[PDB]
């Protein structure tokens, strides 16, 4: 393996995201002029509020993961006060910015980009991994316009999110499984079409009151097919989401009528639908 990398490695530019605790930086290497997103955390920040644990597994997440439509962590180091994590840089930003900027996916444009969530979460899982905390602020866009999804802090390695997308077992039981993320897959679905997502609420305790009730509605203009996939993820019963291991896994999700013209075994090979 290369040396330890340093900060005086790389000229700094703009800030591309702000965490909790942590500011994620561009950044380009001298030596070889290629740009990483670097995440910056402060050491004595992270301690003083106990976080040492989500920065962890971040790490060790983000380190067994090597797969097209996830960020990928390339090396890490330190000075004195501060920790430096160098990950792959999506130039085109979030799929919440696509979703704002054109209010609501078209069937073609909706269908592959939920093919390579469904084929990055069936990467996912089968390294018995749950991200926990899935969302369009975190499904990030490749200068390919291929996803890469990033933010790992909140993942779980098998032996509360964001409000909008919380699975009703959170909510009721403190509790997450594999089917947690297939929740947050239908409510992200269902934003690409709508343009909105399906809980919607005037605050947080509004919104988790519609989420355990399952209180949503699809928009007369909902393609039929993604209408019916949305209704086979958003069950309040995590056991009876389609994809779960109770209902034998990505195999019927994947067969479902929504993706029939899909071609599942090279999606990052293909070229995107023009947004
Ligand atoms: N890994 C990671 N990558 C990015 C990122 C952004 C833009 C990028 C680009 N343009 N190329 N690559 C990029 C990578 C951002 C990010 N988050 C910022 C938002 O907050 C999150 C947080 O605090 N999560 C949390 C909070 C608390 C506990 C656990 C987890 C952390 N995490």
């Amino acid at each position: 393996q290369p040396r330890k990398k340093r900060p005086e490695d790389f000229k700094f530019g703009k800030i591309l995201g702000e965490g909790s605790f942590s500011t994620v930086v561009l950044a380009r290497e001298l030596a070889t002029s290629r740009e990483y997103a670097i995440k910056i955390l402060e050491k004595r920040h992270i301690i003083k509020e106990n976080k040492v644990p989500y920065v962890t597994r971040e790490r060790d997440v983000m380190s067994r993961l090597d797969h097209p439509f996830f960020v990928k962590l390339y090396f890490t180091f330190q000075d004195d006060e501060k920790l430096y994590f160098g990950l792959s840089y999506a130039k085109n930003g979030e799929l919440l910015k696509y979703i704002r900027k054109i209010g609501s996916f078209d069937e073609t444009c909706t269908r592959f980009y939920t093919a390579e969530i469904v084929s990055a979460l069936e990467y996912l899982h089968g390294k018995g991994i749950i991200h926990r905390d899935l969302k369009p602020e975190n499904i990030l866009l490749n200068e390919d316009m291929h996803i890469q999804i990033t933010d790992f802090g909140t993942a779980k390695v098998l032996s509360v999110g964001t409000a909008q997308y919380v699975s009703p077992e959170l909510l009721t039981e403190k509790s997450a499984c594999k089917s947690s993320d297939l929740w947050a897959l239908g409510c992200i679905i269902y934003q690409l079409v709508a343009g909105l997502p399906p809980f919607r609420a005037g605050n947080e305790y509004l919104i988790f009151q519609k989420i355990i009730k399952l209180e949503y509605d699809f928009p007369e203009k909902f393609f039929p097919k993604a209408r019916d996939l949305v209704e086979k993820l958003l069950v309040l019963d995590a056991t009876k989401r389609l994809g779960c291991e109770e209902m034998e896994g990505y195999g019927p999700l994947k067969a479902h009528p929504f993706f029939e013209s899909v071609t599942w075994e090279n999606l990052h090979q293909q070229t995107p639908p023009k947004l």
